[PDB]
Formats: structure tokens, C-alpha cells, sequence
């Protein structure tokens, strides 16, 4: 089949499966929940990596790599169902089983304890780009809920809570920046409830994205304040410089962002014609397509001219000069892959000193003169990035509203919206909301937003007063 | 202890353990054969990555990521003792065991078969930067023989053997370039014998390095011609464009280089004062050390002046302005870490418009005027990189000689040298050489060099004639 079959509003699952394969991003594997990242998908991850990696180095974070294997002893200092266990090498069984990391707290922090003698050893700010395994036996999805996934995990240890408190929001803003400025995805910054917070953590901050096709929200990336909980388990301690004899535990953060990003990018921006790449993230921003043997070679020459002219303005461009494929095949092919701009030039356009420039987001065919080629296209790329963010941003505002009763909350949820409600914060009430909304698949707490829409008031459960406005909704 | 205890010539094992820990490169882990890569070690890998990654993109290779998990079905298409097996997730056991990749041929090539319809789909040139597990139950060493290790693995598929034949040597030259131009390690390019070649491969080319302290050689990185062996196992086939009806198998290469690089860098260049970084690879090329409160702040100002002046010539520099450590502590500290140049400036030097510049390789203390600071230091950095390569290169020539009998071969081997001998290529003779040299730990074939010292003659075993001069020696 040439293009997509299922519409996004018709069958999101089929639509999603078709767009990720037809855009040459994903290939399926014979192990469930594991997917192959083809260059078109991996290039986006590299764009995210290059940005985020450069930004954390300004904050004084340094890259590293810890082992993928965790001892049982290390895991049970903290203490599971998602942890993959290696039990044999070849035919011979191991004396003791060894676990694949779902996260590296128990791997890294024993070494942190050895590196901390005094407060001058702090702060320690380390990051690693690696893979982790979480054997979640649900229905896995490419990018969004994968059994293996690439990510970064940062782990910081400080002398004071206040130092650690500032980094949490610094990192969370960098994640929002990755979602908003790179991927053009609007996000809601907030604190997780007690039920949804990171196990062993003091508090978890999160960025919540909204996938309007499902009417479901998704956790976009979290920054955790572990406090002194992990530094006690592994005895990360230093001499108190203010108090002669006493000993103080290190205040720790951990933070992580994954290849889920690419899945949210696909789900939000993608349309019924295929993938849609934000220019800031697209490895190919512009694709040049040629539209007598001498006249054919002249058409090739014009394309190589436009190619190198765009490279001189650092615009990531590629010329598709393969003569084995027709122009019509190329338009559709690069449509599916979601290249922001198709630079189209035919015999008549070449003669008239111009070319057709097709925007991927709108489908607008703009005729630009050869002299205004490199100034206009970057203006178009910027407008594509802005159009994508604005469209999605307003899509979020429209689908996020306030409700003060469980009755109004239910109907708003049924319309495919997420909604902020007066909430006490207690976990028994949170389970009741999931239970009641499922019977009337259940709605979960997404985050307690830093900037809520309205201000406080009885709780939705109607037993005790409300502590804060909390964002609820159906979720991935 | 302030510095190293064991001498390199005295106890290489203790020396190696002390230099990797005292230079803050390695930290030990509670799983045998697995080691923590601290920033100082990881930064070198990043330098190698940035170079190699940029170079293969010029050749038209694209990055990707395949799953770490391999099905049993996929492994036995090719067909083991080194393969780690996952058998349970949490408390519940998996229906079928799943293996951790020691290499990704069986993971990638089923997908390659699906992507190849016709010859226009070829060539496919893919690379991935990832971790792999080889549960080798020997005595593991940090960097050199690790149970988990970071690497890159490239996998290419072509229409013709000749295309694949050119890439093999292109990639091998890039590995030599990584060893010689980045790490300043001299290497011997050669073809592996039939015994040592990659299982399922047509032929393996290799770069052999020499660690003079042991008198042992080590495999530095290999580029393999898999031929049609793997494309038959997984049915990677396309329509023959020259022959109407017949069907042709894809000609494949695979190639890999690992964090072993850093181990060979440490073993070759390191001395009895600690690590020695080649300037091209050092994340800190120059370290500035300060040597009345107003006069102290003036000394700090001069250091920040030199710092930013070196950043303006893109020299990677850091100022160690920590007042909690003494100058003497800093000299030794950065000596152990092997920073090419210690830029030292004291009160008297500041007054005289000059500074002491200490080379790490030689220990030469050069006084450079403040005006000639940024032109001379880059000349010094270049001379350090050249001095390291030349010293090591001649170290190799001196320890690599020719022998024509088994008698002379034995004594030359006992002097701690590697030696090229007349060899037929057969595996029974190769085992006899390992057996005889062990009793008189055994010597193995290293490579059949492309540029041998001498030219052909009976074999060393003395049964049949010799086919080629082959490099033998004790090995890691
Ligand atoms: N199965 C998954 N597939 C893809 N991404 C996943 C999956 N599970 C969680 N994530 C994403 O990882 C992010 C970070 O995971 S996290 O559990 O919230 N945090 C940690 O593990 C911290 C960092 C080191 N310890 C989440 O925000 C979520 O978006
Ligand atoms: N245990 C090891 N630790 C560190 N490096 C190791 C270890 N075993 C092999 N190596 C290094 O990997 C290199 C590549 O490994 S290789 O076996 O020679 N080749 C492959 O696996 C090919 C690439 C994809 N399939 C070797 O040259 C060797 O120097
Ligand atoms: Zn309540
Ligand atoms: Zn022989």
C-alpha cells in the first residue's frame, strides 16, 4: 500500500502502527514489547540528546557509565515484578542471579558512598545515556510503553536540601524545553501525588503531555527529590562542617527522560497523511525533489545548487535525485516521513527562476524566487515550528478545564478531556475516582500543577477539605 | 596513599589497578568482570565516539538502535557459552528464555531480510553505539577483558563482494586512525588466521597493538567480511539485475571497536607517576594551578585570564582554583590523572610576565612569556601527541622481529617480543606452537600482516611449505 489506511480519529492504534512503520521509524521484533529504532527514529533521539547533553554540561553535570547488572544485595538495600533476572550463562547456571537495571539508584549509590568523605566532595552531578529494562506485562506500545528503552538518567547528591531543590526545577524546565522548543509539544508542569510518586523519593515533579486523539494524558519526564531516603539506605554521609561531631546525610536527586518523547511527538503532530516532524528536530528539514537528457541534468544541477545553498545557512537538507523513483512516489514518500518542506523544482519553474515550497503541516504550496530561496525557507521552517506548537498548545487549553463536583467531572472526562479538580491528596480518595470513572480506563491523578487554572473548598470525595487543585484524567 | 606504590616494570597488575583508580577513571563493582566508568574514563570514550561517529557519516553510514534481547530462534539460525540468559522477570518465570546480545548479527539481519526486495534497497549501512555482554569466565581486566562493555558495531550489506571488500579496509583504517592519531598507539594491520577469525565470517581483518610491559599483544579492533554466510542463514536476497531469473545473496560486513581502547592507552602510555593522556583525547588538555588576600586574588585573576585565553584557541582547559587543596596536592593530583600540561603561575612569575608549563610525558618545565602563552602551548600539545606516538612506535619496531626456525622463535618470545614467522596457515600447526611455547601463557597467532617485515620457504612446523609471514606472540 502506498500510504496510510486508517484515519487518526477512526482507529488510533492502526493509525499509530502504520505511521511509525511507513515513515521508516520503527521495525517490529520477535520479542514482545521490544522495537527496533531505525535511523529516522534514532535521528530524533540524537537531536534530543545533543540539546539536553549540552545543557546539563552548563549546569556542571558530567557523563559516565555504570554497569547494567545489579546484585541482589544492592536491590534489597532499598527493598521488583518488572525486573529482568539473568540466571545462567550458556548451559551453566550462575551461582547467584543477577538483575538487569530498571533504574540505576542501587547501582550508583554504593559508589557514591565511597566517594563522599567530607562536604568538599559534594556536589556530585552525574548523568548516563543508556538502556534499561522494565518487564511490564501490559500491552506495550512503540515508544510510549516499551519493555526496553533508551534514556538518560541523572543522579545528583548535595550537602543541603535547598541546592537539591533548585536542580529539580532546573532539570524539569529543561524537559519542558525539550518538549516545547524541540518537539513543539505543550506540557503541564506539576508535582505527582503521594500515590504516583517515585518509590523511595521525597517528591516527584513531572511534565504531563496530552494526546488529544485518545483524550489521554502521558507522563513526559520526571525529576525527583529523593531527599535523604537513598543516602540513608546506602550510608552516603559526610562530616557536618557547622556541627563539630554530628554526621549529615547527602540530599539527592534523580531525573530521567526516555524515547517515549518520540512517541508523543508522533501522536500529537501526526496527521492522516503520515508523520510530521518539527523542524528543530527533523534530521532532514528540507527535501529537494526533481519535478531530454540535457534538460534532466540541468534539473539535477538546479537541485544541487539549492542543496548546497541551504547547507550554507546550516539548514539540514537532502536532494532525492534517485531516477528509479518517480516524482509522485517521492512526494508521498517524504510526506509519510514528515519532512517539513518539500522543495519542488520542475523544468518550467527552473526557467522562471523560482520553485514550489510545500509545507508539511498545512500543505501550502508557496512559490519562492531563486534569489529569495534561503531567506524565505528558514522563515518557513520557523513558522512551521511555531504553527505546530501553537496548534497543540491551544488543543491542550481547550481539552483542560476545571470541575468542582464528581458529577461534572465525570461528563467532562467522557467528552475526552482532562480536568483539574479540588483534591485532598489522600490515596483512598484517588482509588475511588479511578473506580467510579471506570464503571461510568479509569481516571488517574496526572499532576498537581504549579500554575493551576483556578484557586481554592471541599474535596471531590466529600469527606475532608481540599488541599490543592489536581489534574486528573485517563492516562497511558 | 598520595600516589602510586607499584612500579610498571615491577608489578603490572597492581600498577594497572592503582593507575585506573587513582586517576579517577575506574570504580569496582560487586559483580565480577563489570567496572564503573567514571567521567575521566568516559570522556575519552566520548572523544573516540565523536571522531569515529563523524567519520562513518561521511561514508554514508547511519546510526540506529536494535533491541538488546535476542530470541533463541534467532540465535540458532546461525548455530554460546558466553551468552547471558534471562529466564525470569521478578518472581514469575518466563515461558521461553531470552538472551543478552554478545553481538547483534542475529538481532539485525532478520530485519535486513525484510528491508531487501531489490538491489536498489542496497547498500544498507547501519551502526549503533551500545552495550554488549560476553560472560567470559577467565580473569577479567578493566577495559581490556570486561564482562560488559560499551562499543560500536557497524553492519553493512552490499550487492557485490567488491563493494564490501573496500569498506572492510576503509573501516580498518579508521580504527588504525583512532589508535594512532587519537590515542597515539601504534598498530599492526593484518588478517586473522583461520583459527582466530570471526565465527561465520569469510575473513577477519584486525589491528594488533603491543603492550611492552607485559610483552603481550592485544586485538585492538576488527573489521569482518561476512561474505554471503549470514545472508544465507537469514535469507537476505535480491533480484539479480544482470541475470533475469536467478537470485543473489547480499555480501555483508560487520565491524566493532570497544572500550578496550582506553585500557591499551593506559597500558602503553602510562608511567610510574600515573596516567598519561594524549592531548587529542584528553578532556582537560591544560590544567591551571595557582602557585596577602589581594595578592591571592590577583593570582586567581591571572589564572582566569590564561583560562579564557586558551578557550579562545579551542584548547580544553580547566582552572583548579580550589583553596582547600595546596599547590603540592594539585600537582600530584593532576599528575596522576595525566593532564598533558600543568600551567603553573606563582607570585614571582606573575610579576615577571611569565609562567611555568610542565609537560606530562617528559616532565620538562618550560618558562613561557605571557604574550607567547597561547601559541607555544598548542605547539607543546602537538609535540606531546607526537612524542607519545613516536616513543610507542619505536617501542613496537624494537619488540617486533623476524624468526625462521622454532628454536630462534622460542628465545625471541622469551625476551618479551612478538615475532613474525613463516607459517602455512593450518590450525593443527597453530595449536602446536601454543603447546610448545607454553611448556618452554602460550603464543598465539596475532595477525597475517599486510606489510610484513620480510618476504618468503618451509613452515615453522616443518611439514609443508609456508604460505605467508604471520605475526605470533603472547596475547591478552
Ligand atoms: N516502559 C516505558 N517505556 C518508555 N518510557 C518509560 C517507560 N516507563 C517509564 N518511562 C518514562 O521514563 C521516565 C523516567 O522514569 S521514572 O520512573 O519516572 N524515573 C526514574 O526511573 C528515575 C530516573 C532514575 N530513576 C518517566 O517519566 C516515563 O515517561
Ligand atoms: N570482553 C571484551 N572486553 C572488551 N573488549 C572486547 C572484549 N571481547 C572482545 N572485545 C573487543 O571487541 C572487538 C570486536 O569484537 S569482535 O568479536 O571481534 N567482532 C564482533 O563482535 C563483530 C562486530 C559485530 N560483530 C574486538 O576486536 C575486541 O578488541
Ligand atoms: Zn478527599
Ligand atoms: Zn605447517
Amino acid at each position: 500500500r502506498l500510504g496510510l489506511e486508517a484515519k487518526k480519529e477512526e482507529n488510533l492504534a492502526d493509525w499509530y502502527s502504520q505511521v511509525i512503520t511507513k515513515s521508516e521509524m520503527i521495525e517490529y521484533h520477535d520479542i514482545s514489547g521490544c522495537y527496533i529504532l531505525r535511523p529516522w527514529a534514532y535521528a530524533i533521539w540524537e537531536a534530543i540528546k545533543d540539546f539536553f547533553d549540552a545543557e546539563i554540561k552548563k549546569l556542571g553535570v558530567e557523563n559516565c557509565y555504570f554497569p547494567m547488572f545489579v546484585s541482589q544485595s544492592a536491590l534489597e538495600k532499598e527493598k521488583a515484578p518488572e525486573v529482568a533476572w539473568v540466571t545462567r550463562s550458556g548451559k551453566t547456571e550462575l551461582a547467584e542471579p543477577i538483575a538487569i537495571r530498571p533504574t540505576s539508584e542501587t547501582v550508583m549509590y554504593p559508589a557514591y558512598a565511597k566517594w563522599v568523605q567530607s562536604h568538599r566532595d559534594l556536589p556530585i552531578k552525574l548523568n548516563q545515556w543508556c538502556n534499561v529494562v522494565r518487564w511490564e506485562f501490559k500491552h506495550p506500545q512503540p515508544f510510549l510503553r516499551t519493555r526496553e528503552f533508551l534514556w538518560q538518567e541523572g543522579h545528583s547528591a548535595f550537602a543541603t536540601m535547598e541546592e537539591a531543590a533548585e536542580e529539580v526545577l532546573q532539570i524539569l524546565d529543561l524537559y519542558a524545553q525539550v518538549y516545547e522548543e524541540l518537539l513543539a509539544i505543550p506540557v503541564v508542569k506539576g508535582r505527582k501525588t503521594e500515590k504516583e510518586k517515585f518509590a523511595g523519593g521525597d517528591y516527584t515533579t513531572t511534565i504531563e503531555a496530552f494526546i488529544s486523539a485518545s483524550g489521554r494524558a502521558i507522563q513526559g519526564g520526571t525529576s525527583h527529590h529523593l531527599g535523604q531516603n537513598f543516602s540513608k539506605m546506602f550510608e552516603i554521609v559526610f562530616e557536618d562542617p557547622k556541627i563539630p561531631g554530628e554526621k549529615q546525610f547527602a540530599y539527592q536527586n534523580s531525573w530521567g527522560l526516555t524515547t517515549r518523547t518520540i512517541g508523543v511527538m508522533t501522536m500529537v503532530h501526526g496527521d492522516n497523511m503520515g508523520l510530521v516532524l518539527p523542524p528543530r528536530v527533523a534530521c532532514v528539514q528540507v527535501v529537494i525533489i526533481p519535478c531530454s537528457e540535457e534538460d534532466k541534468e540541468a534539473l539535477i544541477a538546479k537541485c544541487n545548487d539549492y542543496r548546497r545553498r541551504l547547507l550554507s545557512v546550516n539548514i539540514r537538507v537532502r536532494a532525492d535525485l534517485r531516477d528509479n523513483y518517480s516524482p509522485g512516489w517521492k512526494f508521498n514518500h517524504w510526506e509519510l516521513k514528515g519532512v517539513p518542506i518539500r522543495l519542488e523544482v520542475g523544468p518550467r519553474d527552473m526557467k522562471s527562476c523560482q520553485f514550489v515550497a510545500v509545507r508539511r503541516d498545512t500543505g501550502e504550496k508557496l512559490t519562492v524566487a531563486e534569489n529569495e530561496a534561503e531567506t524565505k525557507l528558514q522563515a518557513i521552517l520557523e513558522d512551521i515550528q511555531v504553527t505546530l506548537f501553537t496548534r497543540a498548545s491551544e488543543d491542550l487549553k481547550t481539552h483542560m478545564v476545571v470541575a468542582n463536583t464528581m458529577e461534572d467531572f465525570q461528563k467532562i472526562l467522557d467528552s475526552g478531556k482532562i480536568v483539574q479538580i479540588p483534591f485532598c491528596g489522600e490515596i483512598d480518595c484517588e482509588d475511588w475516582i479511578k473506580k467510579t470513572t471506570a464503571r461510568d480506563m479509569g481516571a488517574k491523578s496526572l499532576c498537581i500543577p504549579f500554575k493551576p487554572l483556578c484557586e481554592l473548598a471541599k474535596c471531590v470525595c466529600g469527606k475532608n477539605p481540599a488541599k490543592y487543585y489536581t489534574l486528573f484524567g485517563r492516562s497511558y
